[PDB]
């Protein structure tokens, strides 16, 4: 009843057992009628003005990025190409969570708010061209994980890979994609997962490959 | 500034490792804007609570000095987190303290010089008035938790939960604006990361680890 | 089991089971984060500066009625004094029914919510100087049942007696003792309770009573 | 201006019996106010609303037309509300539809000539663009329930809460704003009021009661 | 740089060292996220809801006002008609200082804004059917500071006149052009215009020919 | 209401000449509104103002009784704007105090009659204080009207000159003695006051010789 590392050993690497029970740990979105909604919509509206400026530009190109092209979205910001053929060792890691973080780490309340996403709550398009489920966000979840885990490779450059998985996930409050709640949620159950993949024993075995790999080159 | 240098005790790392917490978060909600008057509703609900039972804990909560932030995790965690009943543990969580709760909100902390909520409005609180902007104090009790949660990962959603509300306990109170402590969690998460490469600190994490299996 | 005709039948007509729910009935009240509240702290900002005008002074007044006063509270707008001397048959009408509308039609809200009152949230005092229970407002409820009866008595001026009734109601909200959405939520619960009244014999004698006794 | 003496079978009262709903009631939240940023948000809550059930039972609900009305109460009722089932009963809710939803609004209805949430958005709605407030129709619904309560007070609470719903239905359809239906309920209840001292109403009250006893 | 009276001595008084520093007068225009901008969006929409009464129609007739023919919208206010034939000396007056209150009392603050209009904000047309600047008015600022100067003119009708120069920033509102904050702006930035006017020769000259022209036409 | 004809020395102009500002200004903002909800706001930022130097300098402004006014501008101005060294300037400015701060107001400050900020929050302000007629605010209209005359003389700092006469409207925000909305609306009414002013011949002939004294020196 829910896919996990016994389904697909090569997006996650936890078990549905395993999962941060995210419906328990987060707070409910806001709900419409509430000041905190009012100011969702008003960061919905600023967003959509920005879609015109060069930070709009990323955006879009972020609202692209599908789960698999997150890893090498941080490749600016760390300093190398991170790709199956500059960084094999490095590249499996990131690709084996992806699920662990964007999925396990959000069922739980993903599934029984089933909250209406920006774009079709206004039933307009997005400023990139699964209605619901958006709190919280699934990509925000694994960009933020993905970027605590990068973070600890290379502790060097820590601020600016902090920093481009923050803006991973307001790419997709300023595309329509998500409210901006959606998006902060998210990173509180991004940061959880990491600390459970840090007690799987694979991977610590490919954090400790990724990190050699890493000082190999 | 203080750092591992100064205060081998409190702190891991040096302040060249520290998250820069300016460039990471946005700034606080201005007042005038939307997002100030959620903080203020928020605020007020917290208010009315501190006479409920959630209220009589925030008030404990309140009087958690940086030092006893560990113990406070001993029901979520199952066991107590004691320098007695666990000297390793109870080591390592004490010489983070100010990695998270100073290294990792300085830079924003002293930039912006929020005033806080019970300063704000002129009254006293359940339990200086600005840099409340991140929270110190949530941001210690959030990487805390995530850290017990890596050594206890059969508890992780009790340890995350308690650390969430440690949080929370600042808002009803009247220390911090809801917004400070949705900050302070961003930032608490992130030093772990720093944490994480430094030897000293998974010299003491292992330790924890076996004296946990013990 | 609370109170009601079998415990004190000069204040009440019906029976506990015969009484309103008003928990299922009305909506909750509104929650402090949502707009509805920020708009219920505006109408209290609206009606703490009008403590110091004519309708402030009304207001005051009105806040010293306690639910014996009410009826004789519209003497003005019926047209004629509403007293145990001098309408003894409308007087006692009014009197009996008095909890059913204040207590009976609200209890079950009222006691569920414990929704604090304004003087209490902004730790001030009011303009006629129990801090919670205040959603919905008995008294509110009270005086707008009393409105609605009143008006069957007296057609000729049911505008007066309506209007009344509502600025009783009004004058909690300016006073500081309710929330605007605390006296319009009673104005429904209030009008509920008429209805059973209507069905209920001996309110009935006394209608009639009363009704006779207006002729004369 | 239509009143008893031009259709004696839609209204017990005349004109000059009427509940004068603009001096009793407020005006409506002018926009540019707090109060009216509720309305908006109201108005969304029921639009997202309009794919659950309770949208669907909303839809249902703005089918009625004013003669129908006091059959959708069947359900609360605990028996069917038709002329061929209950003719006195029937008769009694139908003879007082327009005092409640015309008499009992006319004068607010006609002087603030407020828009619509369909017409404000323009945009359609789950099933005029004026006279928003107060609601004629939940005023009706909610005298038709208070009066349907007195006749079986058994039932009261199911019959008072349809009877609250209906004016929901409207809100969750976009034909009315929050506050248009909350003031319909002062004016639909004032009005019953004043039902209660017209003879001809008196005359089928009785007699619906009696029906309900045989029945 | 741009234009001024060294390019367009028609439409010009000034130069562009002379004119006011909009940019460091005006506060920055309500950021959307703010309390303030809520309120602009609410003043749009009741502006929106008064299209059609009849002060929507007057509304409609005003965006149909070019920099040019904003002199003779006065006439009614004014008690007679401005216009080149009836008036030449005040007409000249009006029409010289048009740019001088339009463009270079707000060039610098609008351009750095770059504020985005209400009718592009909601993709909808306006009543009257550039999408930027419109932070602070260059219509209204023209508008009052007509105004100013024409209640010099003709004190005993001040009010008429100076309500009218109001209204016809509030028809912008109205209309979608503008939202309430860009009128608003625009008037303190009117009004400072027109004392540098005052220390201009040309526009002294033209100011006592127009209430010379003035005292005849009554007699 | 007093005028030329009772204190020749404060106005240059009659009642009947006077600008109508209850029929030019909109209403205040009505508690209730979003505007007003904006005007409070407003007020607890500068609250918080109270304590940096701008709040010092508020406080200095909030000292100013109208006779003042004339002499806070000689910063800007670029000399003294004193009796003793501008007399005929002094002069100038001293002789229009009220009809800027009083006939440019009256009308609309006596019927609205509003309330204050401190008086509203009960409590005192920045630096006996009236507690109605706040909208629109004379002070405010003073300093505004002041401004657009002493730019008329010193073209070549006019923008310094508009910014202290914003400035000191914007004090009073500061200090709680008037809500945002007050001291907006009351430099609409003080720029028109002015063109009324140049009408007046006791007016012109002061201008001229304030001119002429400075360009004496």
């Amino acid at each position: 009843t829910g896919n996990d590392t016994t389904t697909k050993p090569d997006l996650y690497y936890l078990k549905n057992s395993e999962a941060i029970n995210s419906l328990a740990l987060l707070p409910p979105p806001p709900a419409v009628g509430s000041i905190a909604f009012l100011n969702d919509q008003a960061m919905y509206e600023q967003g959509r003005l920005l879609r015109n400026t060069e930070r709009g530009k990323l955006a879009a190109e972020d609202a692209n990025l599908s789960s698999g092209d997150v890893a090498n979205a941080f490749s600016g910001a760390f300093g190398s190409p991170i790709t199956e053929k500059d960084a094999p060792a490095l590249h499996k890691l990131l690709t084996n969570m992806i699920e662990d973080a964007g999925d396990l780490a959000t069922r739980s309340a993903k599934d029984h708010y089933m909250r209406i996403r920006p774009f079709a709550f206004y039933g307009v398009s997005t400023c990139n061209t699964s209605k619901n489920g958006s709190y919280p966000s699934g990509h925000t979840s694994t960009g933020w994980a993905t970027a605590l885990v990068l973070a600890e490779i290379n502790p060097q450059r820590q601020n600016e890979i902090l920093k481009r998985g923050y803006e991973l996930g307001q790419s997709r409050v300023i595309c329509g994609y998500h409210w901006q709640s959606d998006v902060d949620a998210a990173r509180v159950v991004g940061s959880a997962v990491v600390a459970t993949l840090h007690t799987n024993p694979a991977f610590q075995q490919q954090l400790q490959k990724a990190k050699a790999e890493f000082a190999q080159h």
